[PDB]
């Protein structure tokens, strides 16, 4: 009920559709000129953001202390406009919930809102052959074109959707401390 | 973009969650006290509508001239409140579109909005062993609990989701002339 409304306001104000040479993704802007994509989107020095080319000034593929893949890329956009700062809405650690929304917004799947149910701390996953950490698992989404989707509960952004197999979907935890 | 917004306003104002002895469904109220469910929901003399028992005064399983199943049940509710009249938003015939939204709202899948893509006039289908007519086909939804979902484009209600197999989903066309 409310999760949906929180999710619409977030996507309206902070999401965009991105095309890289590797596909189409939902992208979430975080603050200033910093946004987040799944690592596998591999953004280059320019991306198409809502149909417009936008320069990327820097791109950081996140890894943990020991260098384990976190499957997220932080990108700094070469644009004058700043994002509305949503760092306050970010989870401080991996979050488990009984109900969450996955929000996806691309030209192929516009304005898609999926109630994904129980979200659990899956932890380590061999995702597309790559050892990955801080995975959140949920049942029931799981097609190409949905990566970058934003996983949310009321008033919190939990993760960014990165992978899946069968009826299972996986988000990279989107943690407050990643930003700065 | 707009299809989503039209879809939210419709669901907000005219949809409800229904439980019959046969499951949980999205239900759309049409006008007066008349609402629509998939035929297979088989509503009895009482249904649970948004958590409250509500009497059903009459239930008509629709069939065409020759008695072919249309897979829709019209129900008249024993309640004082009238539905907002949306007969004007109903398609007059089977509609094919390149993009449509499927909106599903139950306790298990709350506030679910799915862009389903190309919607074509499939026509006759052997659905769950029953010969059925006036089917609209689209790719990509297709789980238990989603029947009754409302298929829409901007400013039009096209159908009610009734069945599926694999990545294919099927709506019964929701035609203006069924109401009266
Ligand atoms: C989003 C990005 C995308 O579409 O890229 C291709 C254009 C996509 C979403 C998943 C596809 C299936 N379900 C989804 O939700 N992500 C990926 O494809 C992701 C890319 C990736 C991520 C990390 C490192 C490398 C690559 N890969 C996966 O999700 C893979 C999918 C896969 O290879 O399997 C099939 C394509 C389904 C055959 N999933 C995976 O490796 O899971 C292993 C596994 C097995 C059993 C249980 C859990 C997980
Ligand atoms: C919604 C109602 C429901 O959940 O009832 C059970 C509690 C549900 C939605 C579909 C399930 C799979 N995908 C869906 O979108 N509807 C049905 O289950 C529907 C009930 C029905 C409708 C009409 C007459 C009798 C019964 N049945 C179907 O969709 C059947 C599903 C089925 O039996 O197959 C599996 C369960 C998937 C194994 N679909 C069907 O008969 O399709 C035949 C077909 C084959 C190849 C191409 C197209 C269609």
């Amino acid at each position: 009920g409310p999760a949906f409304e929180f999710a619409v306001a977030m996507m309206k104000r902070n999401s965009s559709t991105v095309k890289t040479e590797y596909g189409e993704f939902t992208m979430l802007g975080i603050y200033d000129r910093w946004a987040v994509l799944p690592r596998h989107a591999k953004p280059g020095p320019t991306i198409l953001m809502n149909d417009q080319e936008v320069g990327v000034l820097d791109a950081k593929e996140l890894v943990d202390k020991d260098g384990a893949n976190l499957e997220l890329t932080l990108l700094k956009l070469n644009r004058n406009e700043k994002f509305r700062d949503i760092r306050g809405f970010l989870a401080k650690e991996e979050v488990e919930v009984n109900e969450a929304v996955l929000a996806i917004n691309t030209s192929k799947f516009p304005n898609m809102y999926i109630p994904v149910g129980q979200v659990t701390e899956y932890g380590f996953l061999y995702l597309g052959g790559t050892p990955t950490k801080r995975m959140l698992m949920y049942n029931f989404p799981t097609r190409a074109g949905q990566c970058g989707g934003v996983l949310m509960s009321t008033g919190k952004v939990l993760g960014i959707h990165v992978g899946g197999n069968g009826h299972q979907g996986f988000s990279a935890a989107l943690l407050k401390h990643y930003f700065n």
